[PDB]
DNA sequence: TCAGGATGTATATATCTGACACGTGCCTGGAGACTAGGGAGTAATCCCCTTGGCGGTTAAAACGCGGGGGACAGCGCGTACGTGCGTTTAAGCGCCAAGGGGATTACTCCCTAGTCTCCAGGCACGTGTCAGATATATACATCCGAT
């Protein structure tokens, strides 16, 4: 909890950190109070395939973000491989963290087995258990896969997550995924009001606009990756 | 009848969200004079209602009979509902956008009500009447039960 707390708030001061509004202001304030005193570059192929050079940086970033322990949000924009730069990442805690699964891949319904497709042109030997059907063929799906606790992705849509909530709410994560976040914009909407409940280390969420009504949403969705920081 | 199905029917678990308990203040109910007018009690007058009995007229009501036709029981029968299976289709559920509608919440005034003060003139009551609605009779024309 706080070590995780506290290591971010320097950190966020280290690299520019110019804020000095609300690092301070935030009752994390006693906290902080306590310390008031005071890489890839090679387009690695442990993932199969190679990198295109623009791309690796974006993935040493969700690395550098891993490695610093905070969450992030990229902003790739349409058709730039997004989907690439999102397995490469689950590739690197599988193979240089070993660390495989579990994960969310909450996408659109459109998109459901998509990403499976690109999943495996990249990255095969993986866990990818895809929950998606009529109320039966999902059903028994959750105690053979889901309830038996040997899967590392788990792709699952918008509406899937609103309805298995049961078994996920149990199940402990590390990182759970959105594609196209826009849909969290509305904090009060029921499905971001579901996603507060989840439990993770750090969140990971991808979009092309953040910044498409007002500014009040992209605090939404800073509220959802660290809700801590941010809170208000 | 009995075994084959299909259908409620108890039962344990996990979820949750709705009922309940708790602190604040502000607003309303309570204490306490002060007063006036509604209502209780009284007296007087007159019309209606009671209880028990009597006498009379005269239509309705009670009773019996006979005969028809309407009811209720059966017998087909041929539909028109049921039951079941497959498959679309729409209800419901979320989400996006911007407004207007509305309900407090808080001052201001205008004006339009209530209150009083006379004071005439509407209206209710007690008097005639005569015109409309009776009851009478009769001729008729108009349905109903047998050829
Ligand atoms: N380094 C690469 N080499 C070859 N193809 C790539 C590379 N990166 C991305 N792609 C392809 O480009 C496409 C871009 O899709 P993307 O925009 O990520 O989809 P979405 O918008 O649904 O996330 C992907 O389907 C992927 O196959
Ligand atoms: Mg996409």
């Amino acid at each position: 909890d706080l070590e995780g707390t506290t290591k971010r708030f320097e950190h966020l001061l280290s690299l520019s950190g110019l804020f000095k509004h609300f690092i301070e202001s935030k009752k994390f304030r006693q906290v902080l109070d306590v310390l008031e005193e005071n890489q890839f570059r090679e387009s690695p192929a442990y993932v199969n395939g190679q990198l295109r050079p623009y791309q690796i940086q974006g993935v040493n970033w969700l690395v550098s973000l891993h490695k610093n322990k905070i969450a992030g949000i990229l902003a790739d924009e349409m058709g730039l491989g997004k989907t690439l730069q999102t397995i490469s990442f689950l590739g690197y805690l599988r193979y240089i963290e070993k660390i495989p699964g579990p994960f969310l891949v909450i996408a659109p319904k459109s998109t459901l087995n998509n990403w499976l497709r690109e999943i495996n042109r990249w990255t095969p030997d993986v866990n990818a258990f895809i929950l998606q059907g009529d109320k039966e063929e999902r059903a028994e799906l959750i105690q053979k896969k889901l309830l038996g606790c040997d899967f590392d992705v788990v792709i699952a849509s918008y509406e899937i997550i609103i309805r298995e909530k049961s078994p996920l709410k149990k199940i402990n994560w590390e990182y759970i995924i959105i594609d196209e976040a826009h849909r969290i914009k509305n904090e009060e909407s029921m499905l971001s009001q579901v996603l507060r409940e989840f439990t993770s280390r750090n969140r990971l969420l991808i979009t092309g606009t953040p910044l498409q009504n007002n500014l009040h949403e992209l605090w939404a969705l800073l509220n959802f990756l660290l809700p801590d920081i941010f809170s208000d």
